[PDB]
RNA sequence: UCAGGACAU
RNA sequence: UCAGGACAU
């Protein structure tokens, strides 16, 4: 685990193949950015549970 | 490249080991949280030029 | 901004 | 906002 903090137009690092860049806010809404291949999957913490079900590829 | 515009205490996920966390905000400061295993790497975009720079791991 | 592989900025 | 593998929340 990490926790670490951020402004509106900064950006963080994963792996040696992804980025993340936090593009601004909106109220509690915050709007952020992802850059990864399409090697690896990245979705929103809903989705991702249809996916850790048993799998990576729908039917 | 993928956007997303989620709020303080959400959560969004990357590969089939990664998870992300939206602690919360403060003005235009944004607190998040990583959660991945030390099989990989995870930094602000400032400290990621310290290992981009032809390593992947620290000592 | 209700979910996408797009900064819509 | 100071830099860590910790929500210090």
């Amino acid at each position: 685990m990490l926790i670490l903090t951020r402004k509106v137009g900064e950006s963080i690092n994963i792996g040696d193949d992804i980025t993340i860049t936090i593009l601004g806010v909106s109220g509690q809404q915050v709007r952020i950015g992802i850059n990864a291949p399409k090697d690896v999957a990245v979705h929103r913490e809903e989705i991702y549970q249809r996916i850790q079900a048993g799998l990576t590829a729908p039917d």
